[PDB]
């Protein structure tokens, strides 16, 4: 463990990656997918946990025992994750499980297993404003002892603007992701709008999927995936992770679940500098975030 | 038309209702939705005319000679409208519209056609300020000849309060249209929120109808559905109306167009015994209503 643990960041195809990440990396772009692979990609921090209950919920027709079956690490395995010695990587436990699987990736389009693409495999890009998601991954690698140690917010901030971060520059990873959309089926969702209606969402889910569930069955996902019974959940709360991966003392893996928590951090200053580096890197796509509800 | 023009409302379900559209329920009764069909509910003077122009020009992707191909009255009936002899019906208007088809209505929840809920139609619902919307009402009623005289101002508010006007009280309209936001795909908005940002309000409905639009397109519609240059647009304006239907030369259809203009009319009496029935009408209620910004 000691050798995995807050070490920098190492380039894997011209991205910053965690560094437990970043070995075997053949093993990730040779991973073989079913056709009934349903893929959850995400930008870190942007939903990725509650959007795989909701799935598997979904998946498993609202019922909550067979939701209770496993952790959430061996229930959506996370594709690209590796501990050796400490935990089953995340495409050994998708190699034991049973069809259709949800899969969980942070992965580029550019760096996801090709299989997928080839396969025609359904996948829900789930996507949060910006500004939300530089104070919840900055908090992460509070707690984190994967990732390298973020610094002050300021000096963290910086780096998210740039990209230093792992997975890269979230502007690049929606942009990106957004273009696919065209030409694959992807449901593209935005967190805030599932903060704000998570029923009207749910069943876009639940169309995109082909099911059909009825409105008792619907309630008991929004109320079983809903921030403060998620929280205390501790099959999905990050809670049954080794304290050495992380630790939730320092922040909790669970912190805010809000929209409109990155006030609270960002200066009017950084505000501005933000604003105008987001205007030029987003103002040409047909992407449309709010950063409050 | 001497027939229809200033008569009193006629009660049509315990609504009054102008006299004109008081006739043929039956045929509202049984209209024949369509799943794509985009329902913009509001109760009178509300904006409806506004918020109609901005969906035209997100459904025609900004293109605004395509927002040039008819009168608002074509590109977005009103359901419930008949001026027999004088004007194609709303209904046969909409049966003469390819899809996606805009409606207009200010029907209230209960006399909507079932048609629409069972097709499961995307609506927006547009409220506006209950003293704004009573004072844009009387002047409406000046230059309107399909409605009653609406007397002096102090005669018309205490209508208006106790909901005596067409399609009855401004209190229930709302309340009820809010109520139904948790049982249909409903986008619920704010006139005041769309007069002092419209830029996000206008992406909640390029959200809502599922649209891609950059940031250009976007200004170019707050740009082309600003007060100033509606007024001017003589498509919206409503000047295409016969003389006998509107006479603007009583009171322009394209008003004042502001938030707080309600404090030129109403006196500190009528502003005290407004606030009064307020209170009891809408405190328990989660509305939230400002009658400036
Ligand atoms: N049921 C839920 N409702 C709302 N937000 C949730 C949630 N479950 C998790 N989250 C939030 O999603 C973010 C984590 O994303 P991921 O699963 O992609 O790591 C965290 O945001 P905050 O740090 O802002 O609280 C977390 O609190
Ligand atoms: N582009 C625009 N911007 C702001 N307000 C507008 C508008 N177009 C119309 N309105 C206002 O909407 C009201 C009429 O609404 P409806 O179309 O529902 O009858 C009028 O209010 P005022 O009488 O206060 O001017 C009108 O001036």
């Amino acid at each position: 463990p000691k050798d995995i643990l807050r070490k920098d960041l190492k380039l894997v195809h011209g991205y910053p990656m965690t560094c437990a990440f970043a070995s075997n990396w053949e093993k990730i772009e040779q991973f073989h997918s079913r056709p009934d692979d349903i893929v959850i990609a995400t930008y870190p921090k942007s939903g990725t946990t509650w959007v795989s209950e909701i799935i598997d919920m979904i998946l498993n027709d609202g019922d909550i025992e067979k939701c209770k079956r496993g952790f959430i690490t061996e229930k959506v395995p996370m594709l690209e994750m590796t501990l050796p010695g400490l935990r089953t990587s995340g495409i050994e436990q998708l190699e034991k499980n049973p069809s259709p699987r949800i899969v969980k990736t942070h992965l580029p389009t550019d760096l996801l297993p090709k299989s997928f693409w080839e396969n025609n495999c359904k996948m829900i890009y789930l996507a949060r404003n910006a500004k939300d998601v530089s104070v919840s991954y900055y908090h992460f690698d509070l707690m984190n002892n994967l990732q390298p140690f973020p610094g002050t917010w300021e000096e963290y901030l910086e780096k998210f603007l740039t990209g230093k971060v792992a997975y890269g520059s979230w502007f690049t990873h929606v942009k990106n992701w957004w273009k696919r959309k065209e030409e694959h089926p992807i449901l593209f969702l935005y967190y805030e709008d599932m903060k704000e209606n998570p029923k009207e969402e749910i069943k876009k889910i639940i169309r995109f999927l082909e099911k059909n569930l009825n409105d008792e069955i619907l309630d008991r996902i929004i109320h079983h995936t809903s921030f403060e019974v998620m929280k205390d959940n501790p099959l999905v709360n990050y809670t049954h992770l080794p304290t050495t991966v992380m630790d939730h003392s320092k922040s909790p893996f669970m912190r805010k679940g809000t929209a409109g928590d990155w006030k609270n951090y960002f200066t009017v200053a950084q505000n501005e500098k933000f604003d105008a580096i987001y205007e030029t890197e987003m103002s040409k796509t047909a992407l449309q975030f709010r950063t409050e509800i």
